[PDB]
């Protein structure tokens, strides 16, 4: 046996193996558990401990993925698969993953740790563009990425009950983080320099571990891709969880006891046949079981925490792709196709608003529709296709990630924000999709270092740049190179300079304020006309 | 007649007249001056519609301007030129509906396109006496036949109180059409078409314009228009007859006055009574607003300009609108705090916000707020001279350039041939300030041809330009067409149309086309503000 692969944490002792990386091995151990399985009566309910185990457990392989919607549109489609579970899926889910150099590191190492995204209803810490090994054998980093549980399972709430209290699969992340700090030395991480970085929903997710005090005393930096705690899509009220509850019980056969048990007996697949059909209005990035504003985990909204919060000693990462919204846009807006060119008429783009914009009102809607149309070419499809896009993506993404930063900065954090701006050569979404949200992923994950990926020099080159970058935040909170080239300097982003950077081909360019007009739309003008 | 000049007397349908041989720099040119069109609206006729003067006897004097009509006289500023320009320069009087008449001398021997000149002045003020509308230059080197008339303003002209018989409203621009119908008859005797009339004016000249546009007994009184600078649609034109009716009421109470009672008392106060209490009968705190303006009669007016313009039929119209690079500088400093001539005028966001109040003065907390929020730059939303410069295009943008974009986009779509131009040269003898750039009335002198008389100390590049612009202009009223038939190779003007949405830049520079009138900032104003006033 490799002593190597051998490792005792405060469960018991792990085998893990060693994976090939083009620079050399890397130590993977992979689905180990950190959570008692939360099936049967523990559907719904608060992750526990995992007890100890005996003799040597096979850290070998991935674990099963929560259990979730699976695309089955377009089969054999990379640009869906790519999300889709890559292992069975099972309520018995609660496994995470570590990846270390082999040899493991001497001194004590920054870790990184991995939160996934896909809507609060989706993904796994199991998929290809999520492999570890990368920044593991190049940037020597101690990498760890959890399953949490999503959709019904782990975020349904009937809020102030004791069975169904809400937010569990963010208590998931937590136990996972709480793991890391009691276990990861026994890996070569150091606990006292944990990073997590998460994109989307998973970046939604890092942010609400930033707005919790239990979680704060678990991790010192943060990078949150493409998502937020703030914004329309990633909490919901504690009535319109209880609304949505109640309803979707009501449409699978079901005071809080009652109805909790009897939704602890249907088939896990049920809930998720109906998943989809309680949200209040036609939609699109609009997920039915999401975070919750529940007065503990969330002590309030969002939006209120990021106000009135101290963030002196916090450092923060943060950007957008390019295109935020393009891909969403397939999910519900008639007109737009992957398969075609998705050249949309004026009548289709008032109507895509209200859809993108779902709690809009009529007057709200108007005056998006009118702050979007390009008023030299008010028909042309290409503006209005690019103009619904834009909507989007604005709305969900690059003005609350702006919202974010400037709160912040303001607050006292060292912010760092960026723009995207390379499209994968490999991309199987059309080419008016652009950057689409999540292709940023396989880049800082240094996928283009597998030359079998068919990936591009300069794209191999790239994703060299950004590891260094994310690796030298982890290291440092400060994604600059603290020797080398040199330059151009990445500046913090602040109230006043509003500074960013691209991140594409070309060296790094500084640019000033993000959207700031039309996120001043968003941001400052919109909320004064609901009041 | 006998020992006279013989190339100076003319008959008219009142009787003869006698002009007077003028000198312009390229030679000489006829000028008639003071002729009388309506009986003096004085005494029982204040604030009643113009009657056509009866006929005189003998040979009418015709050689001097006559009385400027009763009006605000500005003196905050002693010898300062940029506001003594606009001022009377000659007597000040309710009797003061004359008009002028400007020809080439020997007069033309065949009938010649004519070009009437309606002045502004917020409805308050103007005269067709000023230096600034000299028509000499136009008669001399563009052979024009050149009317300019004087019109009733401030309560004289547009105190209404609307469904009377004594004070019905729109009086001046009764006054206006008057002189239009005197062309129509009378204009042949000095050589000019009566077939071929344009309109040009500038601010509430232009409004004027638009509303012969839109009156149809003004319609077959000419053929053309030109609107610099000013629409009849628009938040400053027009009021309701509702808020014209409160205005008078009120202006009454404050000199100390059944309409007729009413009116009558107004009738027996000094004209000065009159003027010195104007301004105190606004609603709000406000620039660039104005008390007595043309009402919504019903009548001359069958309904909102803007109605008009959404509905109306223009297929036989050209017409040739624009603006100046500068349209709000000039409001400023005239009741917004932090503004003045003397300074740089930089402010704070404070007084920007509180700037804003005043320069909208019909917005609502959340208008205002949008106004704000659109025009603040949120990478610098404290600096001062963005703010300032901010202030000025909210007043502009709100008062004249979106009110513009709105009446050449619905006259094009609606069958209109419509010409657009921005003017964009500052005249190197302007006594405003710096930061104020090419305000609101600074191309008048360009397109009179001003620069052409060498004792005004103009360079040779704006004499150059100032020549080019009178082409643009006389060319306008003899085709529908700016452009120069001959000149096939300097740049082309096109059109504006709604899908091109193309206009000019009039600078010392050759013309240039650019696409969208300030597009993006007028859908806020023209399309999102109204849908929130609901
Ligand atoms: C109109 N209406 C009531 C709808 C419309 C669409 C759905 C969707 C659905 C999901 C899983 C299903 N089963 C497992 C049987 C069946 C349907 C759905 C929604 C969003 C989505 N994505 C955004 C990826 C994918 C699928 C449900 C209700
Ligand atoms: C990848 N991609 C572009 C997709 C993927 C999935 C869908 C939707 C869908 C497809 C197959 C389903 N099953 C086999 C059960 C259930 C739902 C769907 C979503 C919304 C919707 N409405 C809002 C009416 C209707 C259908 C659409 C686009
Ligand atoms: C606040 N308030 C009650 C006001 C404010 C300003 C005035 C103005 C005024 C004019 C002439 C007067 N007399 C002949 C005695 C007296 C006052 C005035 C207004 C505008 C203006 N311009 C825009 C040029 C010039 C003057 C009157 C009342
Ligand atoms: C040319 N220029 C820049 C001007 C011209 C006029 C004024 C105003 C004024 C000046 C002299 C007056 N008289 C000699 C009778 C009466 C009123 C005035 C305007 C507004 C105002 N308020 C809004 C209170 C108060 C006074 C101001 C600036
Ligand atoms: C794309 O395809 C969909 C259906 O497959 C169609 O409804 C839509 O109109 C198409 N768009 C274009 C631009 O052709
Ligand atoms: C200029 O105008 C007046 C001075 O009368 C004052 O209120 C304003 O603050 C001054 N602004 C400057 C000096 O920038």
């Amino acid at each position: 046996e490799d002593p190597q692969l051998l490792v005792r944490v405060r469960g018991g002792q792990l085998r893990g193996i060693r994976l090939k990386a083009p620079g050399g091995p890397v130590s993977a151990f992979l689905g180990i558990p950190f959570a008692e399985p939360p099936v049967g009566s523990r559907r719904f309910m608060p992750p526990e401990p995992k007890r100890p185990w005996s003799g040597v457990l096979d850290a070998t392989t991935f674990q099963n993925v929560c259990y979730q919607y699976v695309d089955t549109l377009y089969p054999g489609f990379e640009g869906t698969e790519m999300w889709n579970p890559n292992r069975e899926l099972s309520e018995d889910c609660l496994y995470l993953n570590v990846w270390t150099p082999y040899p493991r590191p001497a001194s004590p190492t920054p870790v990184l740790i991995w939160i996934y995204g896909g809507g609060f209803y989706s993904g796994a810490a199991s998929l290809d563009v999520y492999d570890g090994r990368f920044l593991a054998q190049v940037e020597g980093a101690v990498l760890v990425s959890m399953n949490y549980r999503v959709g019904t399972f782990g975020f349904l709430a009937l809020p102030g009950s004791r069975e169904a209290p809400g937010n569990v699969g963010l208590l998931d992340q937590r136990l996972a983080l709480q793991w890391v700090q009691e276990n990861i030395a026994a890996f070569g991480g150091d606990p006292m320099s944990v990073t997590l970085f998460g994109e989307s929903a998973g970046a939604a997710s890092v942010g609400m571990h930033i707005l919790s005090l239990p979680s704060r005393s678990l991790f010192h930096r943060a990078v949150l891709q493409s998502g937020t705690p703030n914004g329309p899509w990633a909490t919901v009220s504690a009535g319109e969880a209880r609304r949505r509850a109640t309803l979707l019980a009501r449409l699978v056969g079901c005071n809080d006891t009652e109805l909790i048990a009897c939704l602890r007996t249907r088939p896990a697949q049920d809930l998720v046949d109906h998943e989809w059909h309680v949200l209040p209005q036609e939609s699109i990035f609009r997920f039915s079981f999401v975070p919750v504003v529940d007065g503990d985990f969330l002590s309030d909204t969002p939006e209120a925490l990021i106000n009135t919060g101290d963030f002196q000693d916090l450092q923060v990462l943060v950007g957008v792709v390019k295109d935020e919204g393009s891909y969403f846009l397939v999910y519900g807006v008639p007109g737009f196709s992957k398969d075609n060119e998705s050249l949309i008429s004026r009548a289709q783009f008032l109507a895509g608003v209200r859809i993108g914009v779902p709690q809009a009102s009529d007057l709200a809607a108007e005056a998006v529709v009118l702050h979007y149309t390009d008023w030299l070419h008010p028909e042309d499809p290409t503006h209005l296709r690019d103009a619904m896009s834009a909507v989007v993506g604005d709305h969900n993404v690059v003005c609350p990630v702006a919202q974010l930063a400037g709160r912040l900065a303001a607050q006292g954090a060292r912010v760092y924000a960026y723009i995207f701006e390379h499209r994968a050569s490999t991309l199987t979404w059309p080419l008016w999709m652009g950057v689409p949200h999540g292709y940023e992923i396989e880049f800082i994950f240094g996928l283009p270092l597998d030359p079998s990926l068919n990936y591009t020099t300069e794209e191999r080159i790239f994703a060299q740049r950004l590891m260094k970058y994310w690796t030298n935040f982890a290291r440092t909170g400060d994604p600059n190179d603290p020797r080398d080239s040199k330059s151009p300097q990445w500046p913090p982003y602040t109230t006043a300079a509003q500074q960013y950077v691209s991140l594409n081909l070309k060296p790094l360019e500084v640019r000033r304020g993000l959207r700031a007009q039309t996120c001043a739309f968003w941001n400052r003008f919109l909320p004064k006309l609901l009041s």
